[PDB]
């Protein structure tokens, strides 16, 4: 969840 939407900045 969490790591994801930092992931998001690819």
């Amino acid at each position: 969840s969490r790591f994801e939407l930092i992931v998001h900045q690819r």
